[PDB]
């Protein structure tokens, strides 16, 4: 139903010189041109108000672009930067757009271009989106066309900003124009779930507070944010990953089955389950700000030089949730994150209920992990007889290392497979309105009361613990059975 763009398709680029631009975007879009699916009568223009030429502009990404087959495909390389050009302009005046609609018409009135397909990719902070979105439906918006402008998730920092923001996007962009980029999203392992869990009755008939005791969200980094603290300061590890890429996944995991096959129907199982969820319980938290290290070879996160003295700014958070309705009430949700943990990791971790009186009843829990981000596996915890005379118990983990298969396909990364996916028109993978506003109604007054003056003091823990304290009591107070 919605349109696909193939041919003689022109994506801009704005804010083509910065580095998410010449780091991820330019080399997604070869990633897709080199292995087939990005069509070379595609125009690409990058924009920036810096003046810099065609040469600059392709020598800027080229270091970037990702090349896995080595000295092959070195005309692939050298064929995808021919279609790559560069225009500089202000973003806050109209000159720049109306030059860029020439080249564009131009372009497309040499082909037998009727519909212009226009994607606009705004690399970009939100500050400059609304200049940029302003300036594009004044200059350059073709009713007798279709175009596509991607934003990204940075937008707002609470429910009043990103209110805001909205309030001066919905004049310019409808929502079937609108691609709002959320990267975790793209990553294949989180595509992966809505069928793993809906498509195999092992798991949907499991799925419910009938068999599952404990939810978990998990994120660990093994660094801090040395050299940046003051940036992150403002930010905090609930807004940098949680409110944003966790609750995503979460939403995937506990949402309804999609009653149709339209984006739209994916798009309101989420954001009917984000209405579902009670308030976040303030006193259910566990907060933390990584510290000296045991060591001695790691600071604090205050020993950082643009930290305030005083600084709460947490960078671990362990926080509850409930989600009343009848698939998951009663069930204990956990999202976790920090910084200056001891690894790094990404992973869903589901513990599924034993029955109470019965032979196999001393038997442990079966148990589900979903590595997200190092290597994309799946296990599954087991019962089994001890094969041969004896009939005791013994555990399997059953893996389902998906690396193995992953060698024999073409595996993109985030953003690849999100500029493919808006090219074709598909809003599965991306951020509605309501979605953003409803999940910042949800975190806006947790947030508000640790940022408030009467706002809690964070504990600390070593850089590079497993988990500061505290962490393994609050999963056993929410459902979680530890075992051997």
């Amino acid at each position: 139903m919605a349109t696909q763009f193939d041919e003689n398709t022109v994506i801009t680029i704005f804010g083509a010189s910065g580095d998410l631009s010449k780091k991820k975007t330019f080399p997604a879009l070869f990633g897709l041109y080199r292995e087939g699916y990005l069509n070379p009568t595609t125009k690409i223009i990058g924009y920036a108000r810096s003046k810099l030429s065609n040469e600059d502009l392709r020598e800027k990404v080229k270091p970037f672009l990702k090349k896995p087959n080595g000295a092959k495909d070195d005309a692939k390389v050298n064929e995808f930067l021919s279609m790559v050009s560069y225009h500089a302009g202000p973003y806050d005046s109209d000159e720049g757009y109306l030059e860029l609609k020439k080249i564009i018409e131009e372009f497309e009135a040499e082909k037998k271009v009727d519909e212009p397909h226009r994607l606009f990719y705004l690399a970009l902070p939100p500050s400059i989106f609304i200049d940029v979105c302003s300036k594009l439906k004044e200059n350059l918006y073709t009713e007798s066309g279709i175009q596509r402008v991607i934003v990204e998730k940075p937008f707002g920092h609470d429910l009043q900003s990103a209110t805001e923001l909205q309030e001066k996007l919905a004049p310019l962009f409808s929502e079937d124009e609108l691609f709002r980029i959320d990267h975790y999203l793209g990553k294949e392992m989180v595509k992966n779930l809505l069928l793993m869990r809906f498509g195999n009755t092992f798991l949907n008939a499991a799925w419910n507070k009938e068999n599952i005791q404990s939810v978990q969200v998990v994120f660990k980094e093994p660094f801090g944010t040395e050299g940046r603290g003051g940036y992150f300061d403002s930010i905090g590890i609930i807004r940098d990953v949680m409110q944003n890429h966790l609750l995503q996944v979460l939403t995937l995991l506990t949402m309804e089955r999609p009653v149709s096959f339209d984006p739209e129907s994916v798009r309101d199982e989420k954001v009917k389950v984000l209405k579902a969820f009670s308030p976040i319980d303030h006193d259910d938290i566990l907060i933390g700000q990584y510290g000296r290290s045991v060591d001695g070879s790691k600071p604090s996160y205050l020993d950082d030089e643009t930290v305030k003295e005083d600084s709460k700014c947490v960078t671990f958070a362990a926080i509850g949730f409930k989600i009343a309705n009848e698939r998951w009430d009663g069930v204990p949700i956990v999202m976790r994150a920090g910084k200056a943990l001891n690894e790094g990791k990404v992973e869903i971790r589901i513990q599924f209920r034993r029955v109470a009186s019965g032979m196999f009843t001393d038997i442990p829990n079966n148990e589900l992990v979903i590595r997200i981000q190092p290597n994309e596996a799946i296990y599954l915890k087991c019962n089994a007889k001890t094969p041969g005379l004896a009939n005791e118990n013994q555990t399997t983990e059953l893996d389902l290392t998906y690396s193995e298969r992953y060698k024999n396909y073409w595996i993109p990364e985030a953003y690849e497979s999100l500029i493919r996916d808006a090219l074709l028109g598909d809003h599965s993978n991306f951020v509605r309105d309501d979605e953003l506003d409803v999940s910042w109604k949800l975190f806006t007054p947790l947030l508000n009361y640790l940022e408030g003056p009467d706002g809690p003091q964070p504990k600390i823990y070593p850089y590079g613990c497993r988990s500061p304290d505290g962490l393994v009591e609050f999963l056993a107070d929410h459902g979680y059975t530890f075992s051997k």
